[PDB]
């Protein structure tokens, strides 16, 4: 039968689905891991025990447990990312579309979902894999992780709760599809790994972890990499806020031991009810429980990783939104609001300036407030929003990507760059946030093809070329069409910098992505901060 | 007789000038201190004696001892400003051009020369007060002021060079206008002070130390301020170079006496000759003898004398050039060339800003580099040719001027603002130069009136309109006629801070006169190098 399966870990038994009046293939729920459950808590992940018997994979498996957004009850625009599941800490699962009649051999990709480290589902409505498996013909598996304390409460020095743990959770995934994926029709050697945020910070790390290279051929981040701000911690910081959430649960602290036992036995709840209490600083764009530079997964600092080639060289496409930080300062910054224009005040601009840039002393937040404010219209209310949201954006997301692609585009074997401006017209978030952090997820895996969400006719055309691209580039390592007449996507180089925007308008290529700011936030700045 | 005239010094003869078809009256070369030589030099200035016959006043008097600019031989830019008298120490003098007939009591405008307090004479062509006087009818008198080592070597606490002298000659002409410009049909209670770059500096420094508010009613500045980076250094620094000095010249320094008896042993040449070896740092726009913050002529610091309002509150009339900063970067920075376009290479665009900014760190720097550099477009030789010219124009002219002019405008009585960005048709120099530091200064003494000069119509009818300007705000207060019909020059308040543009066009209003830069001058990069 075409849903019957027989893999290296036992039978599993899938189920037809229907998608744009045609059908194919869908796993879901495949196991990949023990359940990290009762000791297992906070540990490395162990393999699948093999199974007798037919797993039925009919049915999308429970999400991860995790912090739920409650900010704005029934609304949509932020329901959409919540758990469409029951929350579990029984949740290393993933899932696979597969085209019908199933492949022999065809080009996979692996989705990791995104969500700051601290949330995120496999299931959710927007990474339902149905239409790009079927429209571009591969095999797609999103798998899922270990988020929050559960997947990155960090004690380095003991095996109890070493970190990273959410991150082997991915590789062991990515494990799984290699020794399997050859199954379910997919080529094992062509494997692309893609993911938003945290899943584009994850991907690249995967890129510079010895222990995930061999794992996967190609890879596409989007608004996400390893190097960012919020991605990463030292091993100090994680112990210290390891220590802080047991000190929050009363927990004993004289040893690594009691500390790690006495949060083994609290409800799942208990530890997301006080989870943001340990962040150092009152801040926005930062995340407690987030990978650390350990010397293990992270052989050293990631940038003496990325200065000296030491990571997986092959072809990456990534890119970002433009307007990512909208969405953090709508929910933590002075003076923001989901139902006004939120217009800024010198006051709240200043204010927010403080929040982004939380490790500044003050000779840093003057210099980040002089490079963008317009001194000859500073109580422009439209400006200070812009402007605020372009810095959250660019030292968040945007500034440490362009880091990433000039040091990666050295020893590399290809890039290719994009800049996503394009505000879908069915949006529920207010016009002043612009084209959102996590927006172009939609176009990625083609929701617009279906007529009942409601997009336009060049939204339904601007999802195919991205799938098209997306895939092209998964299958040949190249997003363009050898002999294609349509508009070229520029190689990204390390002397002409080219990049293309991504919307409904024609091609426009462009060079040096936000290089002002850039040399700001990543030259600058960080000079600055460590003489003074 | 009108060429006769009995001052409170003793009589004095003038001669009759031509000027635009008519004659006035000129009394050039009336003696108004002692000659300051042998053991008075570096001493503060003493009155004149009275004299017994008539002071013959028909021709120019000598220039103060001074360096002399031989950079290109024969070339009239460059020549104009050079001596055009017999250099000597004994040039303590003043000139002044009165309207025939002789008026009763009418406005009084005094001429302060600039030349970075290193050269300058009253005596130039383009100083020729005979236009100005007979135009605007006004009694035009420029004096003179010791430059150099003569009149700033700085041995803070001793008397025999106390430093500020060449200030102390200027005061004591102001003193002798106020006291005898009666007797030439001037009005002694209503004298404005004006002057440009050293100048202007020097009419700010008149209006903040006590002993010279009383001597004049209003002020004029062009294209220089009291706070310039180059305008003043400390007791301590106007020490050490006056020690190097005598050092150069193989001097005894075991005591102010032995240096000061081995300087004033030496001839004038002696000096000049090794003048500019005591400048601290490699650099431009610095100069090595200037006035010093002594807690006698300044009673406190700049800063703390404008923010206090320590200084005389009356009506104020300023501005500057497009381009303050080509003729340095010409005469002292690597990569520019008279006749060539000077179009500036990376290397040479950051070795220019470590001789513009002689006092930064390597952080500031790299500040400054940041701010003026366009970094989609970084080698573009235009760019850095004029990004130079910018910097060295923004931090040695405009931006101290507009600190200046906003701490000043919060006591005063009223603020005239002006940007004058016309290049004369005729000009010599290069066209990269553009509107070159002193070049206003031809429109202002009204050279365009006379056709042999070769200026346009529009240039003609721009210098009456700035005479205008200056006169009418020499004698009211106000550049502007009660009843006119013309466009309305705006008074510059802390609010608005409106200021106007200088050219051929029709007036133009504008605001925050390069507010951006001045913020970054004036406010960050201070605080920067204060705190690494």
């Amino acid at each position: 039968s075409e849903l019957l399966v027989n893999t290296k870990s036992g039978k599993v038994m899938g189920t037809r689905v229907p998608v744009l009046s045609s059908h194919i293939s869908a796993f879901l729920g495949i196991p990949f891991a023990e359940p990290p459950v009762g000791n297992m808590r906070f540990r490395r992940p162990e393999p699948k025990k093999p199974w007798s018997g037919v797993w039925n994979a009919s049915t999308y498996p429970n999400n991860c447990q995790q912090y739920v957004d409650e900010q704005f009850p029934g609304f949509s625009g932020s329901e959409m990312w919540n758990p469409n599941r029951e929350m579990s800490e029984d949740c290393l699962y993933l899932n696979i579309w597969v085209p019908s009649p199933r492949p022999k051999s065809t080009t996979v990709m692996v989705w990791i979902y995104g969500g700051g480290f601290y949330s995120g589902s496999s299931t959710l409505d927007v990474y339902n894999g149905k239409y790009l498996a079927y429209t571009e013909e591969v095999v797609l598996v999103s798998l899922s992780y270990r988020v929050g304390a559960f997947g990155f409460l960090a004690l380095h020095g003991s095996q109890e709760a070493p970190g990273n743990v959410g991150l082997l959770d991915q590789r062991m995934a990515l494990q799984w599809v290699h020794d399997n994926i050859q199954f379910f029709g997919g080529d094992p050697k062509t494997v692309t790994i893609f993911g938003e945020s945290a899943g584009g910070a994850s991907v690249g790390m995967h890129i510079l972890s010895p222990g995930s290279r061999d794992l996967f051929r190609r890879a596409i981040l989007q608004s996400g990499s390893p190097n960012c701000p919020w991605a990463s911690v030292s091993v100090a910081e994680g112990r210290r806020r390891a220590v802080e959430l047991g000190r929050n649960l009363n927990c004993n602290l004289n040893s690594d031991e009691e500390l790690i036992h006495c949060l083994r036995e609290k409800k799942p709840q208990e530890l997301i009810d006080v989870e943001w209490n340990v962040l150092p600083f009152d801040s926005i764009f930062r995340f407690s429980f987030v990978p650390v530079i350990d010397g293990e997964f992270f052989p050293t600092s990631l940038e003496s990783m990325l200065n000296s080639g030491n990571f997986k060289k092959t072809q990456i496409l990534l890119g970002v939104n433009k307007d990512e930080g909208s969405f953090f300062l709508l929910y933590g910054a002075p003076g923001f609001s989901k139902d006004s224009e939120s217009k800024i005040s010198r006051e709240d601009f200043m204010s927010g300036v403080k929040l982004s840039v939380p490790h500044a002393n003050d000779l840093g937040l003057d210099a980040v407030t002089l490079q963008y404010t317009d001194w000859m219209d500073d109580n422009n209310g439209i400006k200070n929003r812009d402007g605020l949201d372009d810095i959250v954006g660019d030292h968040n997301v945007i500034c440490p990507l362009m880091h990433f692609v000039n040091k990666y585009t050295k020893f590399g074997n290809g890039t290719y760059l994009y800049f996503f401006n394009h505000r879908a017209s069915n949006l529920v978030w207010p016009e002043w946030m612009g084209v959102i952090h996590g927006y172009e997820i939609e176009f990625v895996f083609g929701l617009p093809l279906v007529k009942e969400l409601n997009y336009t006719a060049e939204e339904e055309a601007l999802s195919r070329r991205i799938m098209h691209y997306w895939a092209t580039f998964a299958k040949t390592g190249n997003p363009n069409e050898p002999h294609s007449q349509e508009s070229k996507w520029p190689l990204f180089t390390t002397k002409e910098q080219k990049f293309i925007d991504l919307n409904t308008e024609p091609m426009k290529v462009h060079q040096r992505l936000r290089v002002q700011m850039c040399v700001f936030w990543n030259q600058f700045l960080p000079k600055l901060l460590n003489a003074t």
